[PDB]
């Protein structure tokens, strides 16, 4: 209140007379070339030793010392100095100047006199009365030096002595003008104190006080001075003052001098003295009084005349930081700030204190960045001439420094705080918002730079880290208002159905389990929000652009905050499965597009393989899996619909059945499903192959199966097209497989899809070897029937040479004959095959039926049923008419024919494999067999018949032979010493006398020439005989001892009559080739056992019935013991 009141007051008086009334005085200096006394203090001018100034525009007279002490301007001075010249009437003139111009004032800017009255709320008749006072102050003060005078008498010391004591009883009169006054007494002291005041009144600067010090003498001797003298109290001193030494206050001592006929003086009077041309000296220093009015006018414009609303001022230039209101306002701060000199920078402070509390009015932080830019460049750079630092001329600030950095340093945190929810303070929606925020942060640039400029800070918070700790906080409260109001906001802000903006359950604005609905609108809201950063707050914010780009510092905050919640969730889901396949593909979609637009372009996303595909993976397998299952009833569909069409070729020419054409079309599809995806992280995508690798092998493996159940059903003689088409379908899996494979990526293919695949495609091969034997077995009895056939209509061919014309037909008319019941079945269903059968089915086909006829005929025909089923028989020793070249011939073109037929000029099988098929070889050989030289068979017949000597049934007796083979020193031949030893348990008890004798025979190539058989002499009645007795049999020296076998044989010697056959042994000489002799128990059989290739080269033998040697072999191994005197029979 005591200052708002003086601050009235001095407001008052301040504009009443404003400033700008007064005139300068136009000094000369002026030689008083006579003695002149100055029109201030009335003191000596004189001479060039004492000059004045003469004023021109004042006129006025004064010492050099007092053209200053001419206090009143030039106007009021003029009047002084014509009232000293002479004219005193313009004294009264200039005094109604100061009169006309304080109503002049009044009537023309009234408006400043009831501005002050009522920033200062006071009333308009006090208004007017405490204008009466400041009017009086300036008008009743026009002109005044009628001062008041208050003397304290104090103290004196020294006085002289006078008393009735001896000492002094000193008191004092003082006067001023006519009128005169007295101090008590101090009794009995000459260095007395009074401490007495008298108040006075003078009207003249050129007055004198005077001071007299008297002995207070009340006795008959003053009684009687009184009736001659004024002063009957003996007179002590006196001290004369002139006013104009006086001033305000004063306490001083002066030393005392003579008056009266009485006077003895000494010493010294101490006298305070107060005058009262005294005014307001009780300032509050006139900052603090400005700080006062400023305050009350900003309150009053803010908040009285415009309701609190920053009416920002009629101000000019940058300087608006210097005018702080509207003329009337501005004027009355600046005649304070002018009568009372209170400097810009600290009008300043305190208008940026009143801005402070409005900060967020409209505007005004345009106008605070402007006048802290202002007060910034004024402590760091106005008057930065003085070597001082900002900071502490600054410090000098008669503001207050620390008042001043406090009020910023509120500042910046308020505007912190509404930048940390820079969307929901500025939205964006509000331009004008959003330029205020745009000069929030010119205000904190400005605030940043006076904490470093003006207080000096070295590291002082930067303004885009400030900053981007704000965004980053309006970003996560965002993020975390979206992630728990998800259906609200999205709801509100773009819902595809007006039922579901309001608060849907928590459970739906924060994840469901039910649905990825949810997350679907959680994508949405996160584009809306980082396209607002983007194209509202990015420009908006634009001060820091290399360091703030809002669009980004958004996509960044959003994504991370929802990719871990999406990542849960995706889990979650995984868990209950409530969402069908499809629907977490669909958000696998909008997701990967999500990333791949806002995230990937990120330095720290593009830095990375996408993590979000482990989320969809499980989805995506899930998928597979009713893929696989679909696929695999769709398979058995496909298959029966084929089957039902009774597996009918897709066409004549596309050989396989429409089943495998279906089967992988939906394989395609399938794939395709999943290649839609492309997930960026490769091993899932392996993970997605080896889990569909594994359903094309399940689904493959189960067709093939399907098919190779079928297939034997089909392989009957008359359905013959299906299992081609069968086989065809397997080569077509197998050859789209290879496709599919390359469509999955081929070689590229993860390595265990690719182990599966291939894997599947060996097993499909091995099926396709399979369903072609199985085929052409189906055939077989048909094949080896006509080969039956073929070998019966040959057995009328013999060899033709030693044959009439009608057997001794052509080579090609019996090859004919004999082809016929073949090249019927081979030419329509070679032809029917090669049409219908793709060429790795044929192939296959052809091989198994070519292996199946090559041995049917080799068996059938020449090792045949019409040869060794008769001569190893009852029936013939056979020649079958003897198998000459005619029917090697014959054979071997229906051979060729066969092999033209079966290699149909490559259609078939190649010329290669038919002429290199052992089947064919072995046939070639076997034939070869039929053709060859006696001693050649022979030694194919010991050679192969080494178990004559293992073994006998039911032996008859045996031999003791001691045999060596000499490899003989007299040749080098072969020769074998046989020592007959014995016999024993010889089963031969004869009616005449027994006599006993042993034959040796020895067998093998090369033997025509050479003596085959010796005899021992006989023992009579013997059954075991010894003999003792040497043979010496040649072999061949060609032939080793393995070519050749001893034939021993007990005779009974009957001379005249005949020698009969006691039994047979064979003696194997490969043995003796080791042993180089051996003794040796001979079991004799009653026959010689043999194998089919002793039979076979028997056979050969038999046909060569005119060879001396073939007959004596044929016969020699057909030689056998009558089974009289000794029971039982042979065996084979």
């Amino acid at each position: 209140e005591e200052l708002k009141n003086h601050v009235y007051k001095k407001t008052l008086q301040a504009l009443i007379y404003p400033i700008s009334c007064t005139t300068p005085h136009n000094f000369e200096v002026w030689t008083a070339t006579t003695p002149t006394y100055c029109y201030e203090c009335e003191g000596l001018l004189w001479g060039i030793a004492r000059q004045g100034m003469r004023c021109t525009e004042c006129g006025v007279k004064c010492h050099e010392k007092c053209q200053d002490l001419l206090n009143a301007d030039c106007l009021q001075r003029a009047a002084e100095k014509s009232s000293k010249h002479g004219a005193e009437d313009r004294t009264q003139n200039i005094i109604m100047v100061l009169k006309d111009r304080m109503k002049i004032r009044e009537r023309n800017k009234p408006e400043i006199f009831e501005l002050i009255q009522e920033v200062f709320a006071v009333t308009k008749s006090a208004h007017t009365q405490q204008m009466k006072a400041v009017k009086q102050s300036v008008l009743d003060g026009t002109s005044k030096w009628s001062a008041k005078i208050s003397i304290t008498v104090v103290c004196a010391q020294g006085l002289q002595a006078k008393d009735k004591t001896g000492s002094s009883d000193p008191y004092v009169t003082v006067q001023v003008g006519k009128t005169k006054k007295r101090t008590k007494t101090i009794y009995g002291n000459l260095n007395p104190v009074w401490e007495e005041n008298f108040h006075f009144e003078c009207h003249n600067s050129s007055d004198r006080i005077k001071v007299r010090v008297w002995d207070e003498d009340d006795d008959i001797k003053s009684r009687v001075k009184q009736r001659f003298k004024r002063e009957s109290d003996d007179f002590l001193g006196q001290t004369i003052i002139e006013v104009r030494t006086l001033s305000g206050e004063m306490d001083v001592w002066y030393n005392l001098d003579k008056r009266t006929d009485k006077s003895a003086v000494s010493g010294a009077i101490r006298l305070h003295i107060s005058v009262e041309i005294k005014g307001e000296e009780k300032v509050a220093p006139y900052h603090v009084q400005y700080t006062c009015l400023h305050e009350n006018l900003f309150h009053f414009v803010t908040d009285v005349q415009n309701n609190g609303v920053v009416k920002i001022p009629d101000a000019k230039g940058d300087d608006a930081w210097k005018v702080y209101y509207d003329e009337t306002a501005q004027e009355i701060v600046d005649e304070f700030a002018m009568r009372y000199g209170v400097e810009s920078i600290y009008q300043a402070m305190t208008h940026f204190a009143c801005l402070s509390s409005k900060y967020m009015c409209p505007g005004v932080p345009a106008v605070m960045s402007t006048l802290l830019a202002n007060i910034n460049a004024y402590y760091a750079h106005t008057t930065a001439s003085t070597n001082v630092s900002a900071s502490d001329r600054f410090a000098a600030s008669n503001f207050g420094k620390e008042r001043f950095v406090k009020l910023l340093d509120q500042l910046h945190n308020s505007l912190r705080i509404d930048l940390s929810m820079y969307r929901n303070n500025f939205p964006a929606s509000s331009p004008e918002r959003l330029q205020d925020l745009k000069s929030t942060v010119d205000l904190l640039t400005s605030i940043t730079f006076f904490r470093m400029k003006v207080q000096e800070l070295q590291s002082p918070p930067r303004a885009s880290q400030v900053v981007k700790d704000c965004v980053k906080a309006c970003l996560n409260s965002t993020y975390e208002y979206i992630f728990n109001n998800c259906h609200e906001l999205y709801g509100r802000e773009y819902q595809t159905d007006p039922a579901k903006k309001g608060e849907v359950p928590p459970e739906e604005q924060g994840p469901s389990i039910k649905n990825l609905d949810f997350w679907s609108k959680l994508i949405t809201l996160i584009v809306s929000i980082i396209e607002e950063d983007k194209n509202s707050y990015t420009p908006c914010l634009n001060q820091f652009p290399q360091e703030l780009n809002v669009g980004k510092i958004s996509a960044e905050v959003m994504w991370s905050l929802f990719a871990q919640d999406m990542k849960y969730a995706m889990e979650e889901h995984d868990k209950h499965r409530l969402c069908k396949s499809a629907d977490y593909m669909n958000l696998h979609f909008k997701v990967k597009w999500l990333y791949n637009e806002y995230v990937a372009e990120l330095p720290t996303f593009k830095d990375r393989v996408p993590e979000y595909p482990a989320w969809f993976e499980p989805f995506v397998i899930q998928w597979l899996d009713e893929n696989e299952e679909v696929s695999r009833d769709f398979l058995h569909g496909a298959l029966e619909r084929d089957k039902k069409d009774g597996f009918q070729q897709t066409s004549e020419h596309a050989l396989f059945s429409c089943s495998v054409v279906d089967v992988f079309s939906q394989l395609n599809q399938s794939f395709e499903i999943i290649k839609k995806l492309e997930c960026p992280d490769p091993q899932i995508v392996g993970h997605y192959m080896r889990r569909f690798a594994k359903t094309i092998s399940n689904v493959l493996l189960q067709y093939a199966d399907i098919v190779s159940k079928d297939f034997a059903s089909y392989c009957s003689k008359e359905k013959e097209k299906v299992p081609c088409i069968l086989m065809n379908n397997t080569q077509q899996l197998r050859v789209q497989l290879e496709k599919m494979f390359e469509a999955m990526g081929g070689k590229e293919l993860d390595a265990e899809a690719s182990g599966t695949l291939k894997e599947l495609q060996v097993k499909l091969n091995n099926v396709l070897d399979e369903l072609s034997h199985v085929f052409a077995t189906s055939f077989q009895p048909h094949i080896e029937e006509c080969v039956r056939q073929m070998g019966d209509i040959l057995s009328q061919v013999k060899g033709t040479g030693n044959v009439p014309a009608s057997a001794c037909s052509s080579v090609a008319q019996d090859a004919d004959n004999v082809l016929q019941p073949i090249m019927d079945l081979l030419d329509s269903n070679l032809t029917l095959f090669a049409k219908i059968c793709e060429k790795t089915v044929l192939k296959r086909v052809l091989k198994e039926l070519w292996k199946l006829v090559m041995n049917t005929m080799e068996r059938t025909i020449v090792l045949p049923p019409e040869f060794l089923s008769k001569l190893k028989d009852h029936m013939v020793r056979e020649e079958a008419k003897s198998l000459t070249p005619k029917q090697c011939a014959v054979v071997e073109l229906a051979l060729d024919t066969i092999k033209q037929y079966f290699h149909a000029g490559g259609v078939g099988l190649k010329k290669t494999f038919l002429e290199k098929s052992p089947d064919l070889q072995s046939l070639r050989y076997a034939l070869s067999l039929y053709t060859q030289a006696t001693d050649l068979l022979i030694k194919t017949f010991v050679q192969t018949q080494s178990a004559q000597g293992s073994g006998v049934e039911d032996p008859v007796g045996e031999v003791s032979v001691h045999v060596e083979l000499f490899t003989h020193p007299g040749t080098g031949e072969q020769k074998v010493t046989v020592k007959v030893v014995a016999a024993n348990d010889l089963k031969w008890q004869t009616s005449g006398i027994f006599r006993p004798f042993i034959e040796v025979n020895i067998v093998g190539p090369q033997l025509s020439d050479k003596k085959r058989k010796f005899a021992t002499k006989s023992k009579n009645n013997s059954w075991a005989p010894k003999y003792n007795e040497s043979f010496q049999f040649s072999l061949s020296a060609d032939a080793g001892p393995e070519c050749y076998e001893l034939q021993v044989c007990v005779k009974d010697y009957c001379f005249a009559r005949e020698d009969r056959t006691v039994g047979l042994a064979v003696l194997q000489l490969r043995e003796l080739a080791q042993r180089g002799s051996a003794a040796c128990w001979l079991p004799l059989g009653r026959r010689i056992h043999m194998d089919d290739t002793g039979l076979t080269v028997l056979r050969i033998l038999s046909q060569r019935s005119n060879d001396e040697v073939a007959k004596e072999f044929v016969k020699l191994k057909s030689d056998t013991r009558s089974a009289e005197e000794g029971g039982a029979a042979p065996a084979p």
